[PDB]
């Protein structure tokens, strides 16, 4: 398979990338430059995930010995939600950056919609152990993004963990500039997506899946809950084409068009989970993957659920 998707920005986005959260920030420059030396040329991050100082050493290593070139490279990251303020992006934006070694971001989402109490805490706390928001809403936060585009900080800027309505208000708002370029996503077998996925690419938004195998290192897990690298029927059709069944998870997104961002910091993981575009799942395999949704999130969080702009019920 074609290795990138077009952007409604007009760029490609390569539809792998590495995922970096809970890489540990001692595991996460070789996992990173591993990536690259396998053909990753896509890697997400997140100034919340405090390791893209660690992912930059990567990243500048790999530029300095010319493994690649920049324009090769797509680098994506997220504004965190204490930095919703008008007066705060464009040091965020410039932190993250500066701490990726770079000059610009091919892609800059949104983290999520919410924004929170500015300040050193990423998750202000009220004392009764809700998060503490901001006034500021995701139309003035969006403009603070176009801003970004337009100091040349970030080539493309989008959105992250925005329900369908939230997605409609980006669009619908009074002088838009820049349509957000991707939403991000949770999606996989037992959080298919269905409904928000046709919503945002009838729209022309590319859809990037996070947590894609589950995210099983999730630190709130539980040993009960749904495993999707163990269900055996995920297992069975990995088995009929030869392939592991996170082979056939990170597939699975991509034959839906979307991009998607398996992590590791497993040398022999971040090969596996690259060898994905030499077989195809038919389409009585996506419809079977499709057919195990029960509507189970990793990424959910009870702090934030009275927040006015917490994206899911
Ligand atoms: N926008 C948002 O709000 C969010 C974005 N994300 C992004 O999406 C990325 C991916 O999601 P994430 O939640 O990390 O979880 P994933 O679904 O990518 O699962 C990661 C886990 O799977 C393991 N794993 C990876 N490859 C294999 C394999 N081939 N076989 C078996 N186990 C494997 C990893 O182990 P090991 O590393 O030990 O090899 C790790 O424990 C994140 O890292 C982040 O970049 C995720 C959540 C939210
Ligand atoms: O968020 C990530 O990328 C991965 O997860 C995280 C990554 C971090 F580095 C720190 C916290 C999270 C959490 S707890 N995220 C869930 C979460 C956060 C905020 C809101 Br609004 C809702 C929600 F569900």
């Amino acid at each position: 398979m074609a290795s990138r998707i077009l952007l409604n920005n007009g760029a490609k986005m390569p539809i792998l990338g590495l995922g970096t959260w809970k890489s540990p920030p001692g595991q996460v420059t070789e996992a990173v430059k591993v990536a690259i030396d396998v053909g990753y040329r896509h890697i997400d991050c997140a100034h919340v995930y405090q390791n893209e100082n660690e992912v930059g050493v990567a990243i500048q290593e790999k530029l300095r010995e010319q493994v690649v070139k920049r324009e090769e490279l797509f680098i994506v990251s997220k504004l965190w939600c204490t930095y919703h303020e008008k007066g705060l992006v464009k040091g965020a934006c410039q932190k993250t950056l500066s701490d990726l070694k770079l000059d610009y971001l091919d892609l800059y989402l949104i983290h999520w919609p919410t924004g929170f109490k500015p300040g050193k805490e990423f998750f202000p706390l009220d004392e009764s152990g809700n998060v503490v928001p901001s006034d500021t809403n995701i139309l003035d936060t969006w403009a603070a993004m176009e801003e970004l585009v337009d100091e040349g900080l970030v080539k493309a800027i989008g959105i992250s963990n925005f329900n369908h309505l939230q997605v409609e208000m980006i669009l619908n708002k009074p002088g838009l500039k820049y349509k957000p370029a991707v939403n991000q996503i949770e999606c996989h077998p037992y959080l298919t997506q269905e409904k928000l996925i046709q919503y945002c690419q009838s729209k022309g938004i590319v859809v990037t899946a996070y947590s894609p195998l589950g995210s099983p290192d999730r630190p709130w897990a539980k040993p009960e809950d749904p495993s999707l690298l163990e269900d055996p029927r995920i297992k069975a059709i990995a088995a009929k084409h030869n392939k592991t069944t996170a082979q056939v998870l990170i597939r699975f997104p991509m034959q839906r068009n979307l991009v998607v961002i398996p992590k590791s910091v497993t040398p022999e993981r971040i090969a596996e989970n690259f060898k994905v575009f030499d077989f195809e799942l038919s389409s009585q395999d996506m419809t079977t993957l499709l057919s195990y949704n029960r509507n189970w999130r990793v990424c959910a969080l009870l702090s934030c659920t009275s927040h006015k702009d917490y994206p899911f019920h």
